Parts: C-alpha cells; sequence; structure tokens
C-alpha cells in the first residue's frame, strides 16, 4: 500500500465539468513524491477556456501523495486504499454564490495514479466571483482536518478554502469531504489530524491553451505529545 509511494509516481487526472450550461474538460499530468510530500503537475483545459477560475478548482484537482511522517504511518488512509483506491466526494459552497458537487475516483492504473473527476456546478451568479473571474491568481496554505467515518469504513474533512478577490476581500469557499475505499480489504481509519498544504500557482511561458501550473506540498502533523516526551 504505502509501498507503491516510495518513489516518484506519475500522475494523470482528468476532470469533466459542467457549469452554468457550460461544458468542459481538464486533463492535467505530472508526479507525486509522496517522501516529501510533493506534487508537481499541470493541467490543461481540453475544450477551450476555463469557465472558472483556475484557483477553485485546486483542491479538486490526491491526498496519497501527503507526507506521513513515521509516527504517523498508521494514521495514513489514503495510501492504505491503494491500490484499488477511494472514492472522493466533496461539496463546496462559495459564499454569497454557487456550489460544485464533486466525485472522483483516485486509484492506480499501472504504475500511473489516476484520478478521474465529475463536477457539477449549480447557481451560480453570471456576475459574481467565479463566473466573473474576478480571483486572484494564487493560493494560500491550509490546515485541513481529518477525521474518521466507522460506519462508512472511511474519513471526512471539512475546511473553508479563502480565495483572493480584486477587490481586496476574500471568498470563502467551503468544502465537505468524504473519501471511502473502493476495495474490500482493510484500510487504516485514522486518528483525528490535519494536513498542512501550500500551493503555488503559475503559468507556462510556452503553453497556448488554457492552463495551470501547480507546485504543492503537503504534509500531516497533529500528532505531537508522544515525540515531544522524548525531548524532555
Amino acid at each position: 500500500g504505502e509501498e507503491l509511494f516510495t518513489g516518484v509516481v506519475p500522475i494523470l487526472v482528468e476532470l469533466d465539468g459542467d457549469v452554468n450550461g457550460h461544458k468542459f474538460s481538464v486533463s492535467g499530468e505530472g508526479e507525486g513524491d509522496a517522501t516529501y510530500g510533493k506534487l508537481t503537475l499541470k493541467f490543461i483545459c481540453t475544450t477551450g477556456k476555463l469557465p472558472v477560475p483556475w484557483p477553485t478548482l485546486v483542491t479538486t484537482f490526491v491526498q496519497c501523495f501527503s507526507r506521513y511522517p513515521d509516527h504517523m504511518k498508521r494514521h495514513d488512509f489514503f495510501k492504505s486504499a491503494m491500490p484499488e483506491g477511494y472514492v472522493q466526494e466533496r461539496t463546496i459552497s462559495f459564499k454569497d454564490d454557487g456550489n460544485y458537487k464533486t466525485r472522483a475516483e483516485v486509484k492506480f492504473e499501472g504504475d500511473t495514479l489516476v484520478n478521474r473527476i465529475e463536477l457539477k456546478g449549480i447557481d451560480f451568479k453570471e456576475d459574481g466571483n467565479i463566473l466573473g473571474h474576478k480571483l486572484e491568481y494564487n493560493y494560500n496554505s491550509h490546515n485541513v482536518y481529518i477525521t474518521a467515518d466507522k460506519q462508512k469504513n472511511g474519513i471526512k474533512a471539512n475546511f473553508k478554502i479563502r480565495h483572493n478577490i480584486e477587490d481586496g476581500s476574500v471568498q470563502l469557499a467551503d468544502h465537505y469531504q468524504q473519501n471511502t475505499p473502493i476495495g474490500d480489504g482493510p484500510v487504516l481509519l485514522p486518528d483525528n489530524h490535519y494536513l498542512s498544504t501550500q500551493s503555488k500557482l503559475s503559468k507556462d511561458p510556452n503553453e497556448k491553451r488554457d492552463h495551470m501550473v501547480l507546485l504543492e506540498f503537503v504534509t500531516a502533523a497533529g500528532i505531537t505529545h508522544g515525540m515531544d516526551e522524548l525531548y524532555k
């Protein structure tokens, strides 16, 4: 399970979306190195111009690449579900605007880790920050808290992403997330903890299609009192 992530793993991301009548598709490719919690991914809109801002799709576009420190090995649900994979479902509610409903399956196809996503967008304002592309092209860091879900054999998370807006304000995107294994093999159900994420957005100067370059680092954290005792 975890042994599938000891080296660099090629990643493929595929999303099909429909946001207020606008149908679109995105393909992403890169690689993950879970030993450093490092993701390098480049996304291309294969249907033309993206109808929503790129930053709003960052969370939707593979937490199995998070760095789980050795003392937290027993809490890494995402890798324990591999190679069969897990389903990741989200609702993302944008304050004073519409919402996304996403469903993804993340699993290995051979050596490639594949994230296949369906996105539906509803009730957006045609003049709002999303459909109006009024978000800044950047991304803040966040701590995502993970909890187990015994009765559904998986985990859940909820967190509020802060998106910077052109006019100086901040647009909150409230995420509710649920992950469940695809396989029937047992998986690690974690103790409460969090994932510390940082993301940098950039552009490829040679890319003519609408696109996003993403560099991301994720580390699991929060289980500390045991280690701290060693240094008293």
